[PDB]
């Protein structure tokens, strides 16, 4: 089951223990559920300090992208700089959250892999109006023109975390404290 | 369900985790992979200095959920005890490996396996397996054409053989 | 089920067999390959001079199986109309592309694709998708680098840029 | 569902049977169980490295390396080791029931016992190392030979507690 | 669910578990012949001589798993009061009959089987147990093997009276 | 869910009221929760009565007749209650009820008429074991018993008063 | 949907027509009805003569052991030359099929994958004697060592058509 | 899927029956037991004299069905001939046991078990059936009972010529 | 797969042309039904010659059988029954219905007459009833014997049910 930490007294289970520390890890597939629990977790930890910075925990394959876009608008409401940390692959959605992060402050560890490709019920227009919003928070964050943003995600292929870094997904590649 | 051990009582694997003793028993995902990075880093916050114990009995799982809890292994600072119960296959003999030098134990029938198992394009199972090919030449000292050549032997390792590969370093009967 | 035509009776597909026309419709596999290729090397024995028309419409599947259609096209010596309706994926493209040169057709509304979409190990999936890049490179007369690079786009092409890539040579709306 | 004993703490009647020092493998043997039995043994040398842990063994075997781990603990760990067979004990269950401390495996009047290996994915050649690890497992405690252990473990039958006592897998057969 | 009972908080089962009385009620399983065994161990442990009752109800179940309680039945000193309530099939009427003597109870409308049923076994296998399956019942029904053999060849249940008569119970009670 | 009340879960409550559920089909596992429910509450008193709310489509015979054999076992007066349908073996606990204490609520459905392994036999020792226990209760011969378990028909609460399967029919 | 062909008036499917110009086209996964049928029509291949080439078409990923062994027993059996095609792929027991063609009659196309790697409920005793089976007739046909055959066996890889020819799988690699 | 052959127009099985083989491969069941028995009794009624081939390549099955062939094999008057292709196992090895004297084949490469593996029944009825092999196998083999109990106590396959030399059949086609 | 055979017809309707019927198989409605029209048929053809029939079945719905029996006993043919493999619940009744002494089994067979373990118990019950009587009839035994053989949960050898009154002859070749 989920461990059981302790400390003195009062028992935490491990995630809610992270989550005291301001620690908020996106590490499954996102769905509406997962977006809820997310944006219920930042608003808390403003509420604790406007100021005081809050860390994700990004081990992501994507999702839908409604919930992705849930969690991405209430990051940019709320006014604390979020670190955001890939340690597992960091895929469709889950790339779009990492590049959102604090500028400056949007980590990886080693050997992630990052990819911005979206992979394969609505109207055409629809899907279509959703992507260009994708583009535009990704132009927005990544720090390139649109125009290779597209070309990126139309090469179903993954980045390491130095060319994430060139390419402006994230910031600091570190292997040690 | 789990026994309880006691003043206070706490299920058992709790207990081990107040040890200071991470499990990795069975198939690896990102579920487990979550799990197992939340205690490392628990574990550290307690002490930087105290040994962290991996006890590993995993047929291998997801390679970017392995690699998660390979990256959080190296990360902090802590010296990690890897050991090795039954058996370690795929992404399960690369954490072993991993433990720090001269830390890494096995049981003695137990089985280590490095080959991997036989969706993404073509060209990123190359990229992800020259990862590990670096991974494990890193830690068993050995070249990547023999990590290659012997990914490529689908066989598992007794203990004392994956002792001289490098994967391991002690094969304790007793204590 | 199947309609039946008057000429003796016969079924209609039986009948486009007659006329020297070979259907590759839907999804690719090893029994699908047992059929095309035996009707390629009858369709031979009746005259191995008279060309032999190849209707595809098809989204690719298991590639081996292609290449097994792919080798017997080469194989025999007579030539091979190749004629994209609906749309061409995966080795669907390279059929449709590895027919004669000068009879690779396509209709208007046709809609080709090159990419591959995502248990063996990682290095053989590799040769056998850089297999794919010569056997592209071949009959498109674009280098490995232009194949390759290509490849790497998932999206379709309409049958007008899939002329000018040299997939096929003449996009016909009535002869 | 689990009983509760309350002794003031309360406590499921396995966490109780394991506080007097009893650790349970009642049925098939899998990478869990091995995972809650190692744990139990490992904790009960934590509380003491001389007083004796019994063990009690109703199990149609399992996985091997699952069996094979709680074999490779039970040698590693320094307390003496009672195995109880109880009900039935084939497969790799008899060989953590013969790899008690020896004049401490036990088993039950109607305790059957087996040693013949019901017939992820492996090569051929891994399955014939694992089965001569066991041949040299059961010859050491059994102290037999290998021709002997190999010869019996071709036949498809069970034994009886006796014929298991006279065979080296068991050294008492109580009643009371 | 399970109903809670205040004396402290226990659910219903627990609290029959402090009077001394143990529930082998539905299939017989290696699950529920652990706990039985366990539950019978630990009311030992409170008190080997004050009785420990049981009530069964059962269809039968896992030969092996039977067995295994019934060596805990006998091992133990204390005193088995069985009860058998709604019906006692196979492995469940062998445990009826396996209480101390003298108190094998039955309620009146209870019926009794020792026909049996029709990991898998070698045909000398199943034979063997349902030898021993004789020799057991023949021993606390005080009949003939010649008896017992014939008996379980009929596919019958019988009333509380008859199996009074037979040695499986001694007594039926309506009322205290 | 289940709601609590102060602090203790609803049906843990009513046991404490010395009442006992049995309110759906009846086989082994609710046999024995109710069983062990009956003998606990006569560890209470042999003398306060008990309470029993039926509302049972029928079940396993032999978990209704374990059920049974405890209500007759047990000192204590019980009274049972059909305040939901009572059909076959929910009926036969019904007529089990202390004589004067079998209720009804108005628009109750009672059906003793049993529903459409074992031998030929045995099935039905079974269903003569069921013709002794009504003609018992309801003071019938075992002809009429007989006969009218082969309609495969509901009576009202009068009408089962009338036969002899309960007593009183009450509104308030 | 099975294509008919016709000749004059006599239809015929598109298999069968095949098998009337002496070649069986045995391709797809094989098991014990694959077996039959291949066993079979190259029987009837030799009544109608025991001196013209048969021609087998191998595309397939292997399957059940002892029914590839049973093709390739019929294979040797029959006095008839045996020229096996390999088009697209033949791993496992279906390359084992393809090495056992006539010498200098073992083809493949360009484009082919060859593997005798084995993948990974039977005694472990005797899933180790098939895979010597195995050995022994690959090296018969391929006129390589033993070890070197056990050896290439245990590397999960495919080759190349001119590879295999080195090996002494196949024979010549045609284009046209 | 099944081809058919000229002689006027039979699909391959019918024509193997045709040259009086009756072909026993899967598992045995009374499905199988029906169309064999009716095979046999329709090619004794064709000719009581000439021989009857049978292909054995069965894992076994019921027991019963078995016995249903083998009762119907002793009963005709024909000289039957056993072949065994693959494996004969089980009661597949009784049928092949069951063959006329002298008449009893298989290939090299064959498997054969005579151990029994592990209507449901009663312990006395399994016995009763159990028994009854053994004394067939007895009759055929010309062994002992007791080396017929202690031989099928064991869990393991035999050689073709193995199986010759115990009395399961007379004659291994080596190449 | 079924065979053909040489006018080319399968080898179970070339089975029928030899006056001959198979109950290989577990009995059901539809079985009954098949065998019911084949009965009748070869009665049609003739009402003299015998008609075969094998029964390799451990049996099935009562009903069914019965079926099954009645119209054994109405056709006039006399009906040789063959068992081979096994014969149970209602392939015993099938086979013991045979015409005296044309009651045939092969040596390794088993037979059973006990049914092993809808409807109200009454119904069942009384079907049991007519087991008995037709099992008396045709075995010679009394009802009291009878009963008392299918309580027990076991099967006979041919030849055990050869002096129990089920079959006539235990043949080995002709
Ligand atoms: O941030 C808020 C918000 C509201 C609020 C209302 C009353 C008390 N506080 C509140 N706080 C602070 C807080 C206290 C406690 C906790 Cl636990 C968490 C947060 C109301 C508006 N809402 C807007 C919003 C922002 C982002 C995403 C969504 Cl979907 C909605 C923000
Ligand atoms: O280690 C950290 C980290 C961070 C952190 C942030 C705020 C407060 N504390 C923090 N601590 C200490 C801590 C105390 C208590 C607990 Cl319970 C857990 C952790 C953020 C950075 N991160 C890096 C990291 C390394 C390896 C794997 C991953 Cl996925 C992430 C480590
Ligand atoms: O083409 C052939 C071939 C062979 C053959 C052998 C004997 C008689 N004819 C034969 N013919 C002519 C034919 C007549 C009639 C029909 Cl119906 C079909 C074909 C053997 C070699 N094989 C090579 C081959 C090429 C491509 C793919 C594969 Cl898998 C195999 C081609
Ligand atoms: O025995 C140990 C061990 C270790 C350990 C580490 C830190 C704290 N204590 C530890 N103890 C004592 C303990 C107290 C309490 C509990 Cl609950 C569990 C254990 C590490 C090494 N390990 C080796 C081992 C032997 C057999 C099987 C396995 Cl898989 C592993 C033994
Ligand atoms: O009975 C025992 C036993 C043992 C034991 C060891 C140490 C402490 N106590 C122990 N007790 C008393 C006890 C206290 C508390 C509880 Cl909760 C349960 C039991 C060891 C031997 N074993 C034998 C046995 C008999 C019947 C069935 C089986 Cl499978 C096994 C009985
Ligand atoms: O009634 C009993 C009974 C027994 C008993 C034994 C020890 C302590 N008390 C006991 N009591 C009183 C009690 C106290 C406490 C509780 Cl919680 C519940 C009940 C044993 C016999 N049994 C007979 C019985 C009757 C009906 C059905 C069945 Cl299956 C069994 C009744
Ligand atoms: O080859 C045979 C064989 C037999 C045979 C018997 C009677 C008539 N003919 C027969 N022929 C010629 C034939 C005619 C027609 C057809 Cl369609 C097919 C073949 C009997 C022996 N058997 C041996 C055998 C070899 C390989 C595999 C197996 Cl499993 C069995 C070969
Ligand atoms: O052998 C027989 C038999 C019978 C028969 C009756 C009428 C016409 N012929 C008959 N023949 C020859 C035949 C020709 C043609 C065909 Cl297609 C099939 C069979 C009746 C008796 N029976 C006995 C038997 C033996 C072995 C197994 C069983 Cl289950 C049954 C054999
Ligand atoms: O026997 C009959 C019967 C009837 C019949 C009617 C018209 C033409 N013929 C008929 N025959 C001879 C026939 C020839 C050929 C064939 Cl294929 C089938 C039957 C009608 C009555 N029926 C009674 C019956 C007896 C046994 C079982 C059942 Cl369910 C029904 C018998």
């Amino acid at each position: 089951l989920i461990p059981i930490v302790v400390e003195q007294e009062r028992a935490y289970d491990i995630y809610s223990r992270l989550l005291r520390e301001r620690i908020v890890c996106v590490m499954g597939p996102i769905d509406d559920s997962v977006a809820s629990l997310v944006i219920a977790q930042l608003l808390f930890l403003q509420s604790e300090s406007n100021k005081k910075p809050i860390h994700m925990y990004i081990n992501s394959p994507g999702g839908v992208v409604t919930a992705g876009l849930a969690i991405y608008d209430t990051m940019q409401y709320i006014l604390n700089p979020i670190c955001t940390w890939c340690v597992g692959q960091a895929a469709s959605m889950g790339s779009l959250l990492l590049a959102a992060g604090t500028p400056g402050m949007r980590h990886s560890l080693p050997n992630s892999r990052i990819m911005i490709h979206q992979p394969s019920a609505i109207q055409a227009e629809e899907i279509m109006k959703l992507k260009k919003q994708l583009y535009n928070i990704y132009a927005k964050h990544t720090k390139q023109s649109l125009q290779v943003i597209e070309s990126a995600m139309e090469r179903d292929r993954y980045m390491s975390p130095m060319e994430a870094q060139e390419f402006g997904i994230l910031d600091k590649v570190l292997v040690h404290p």
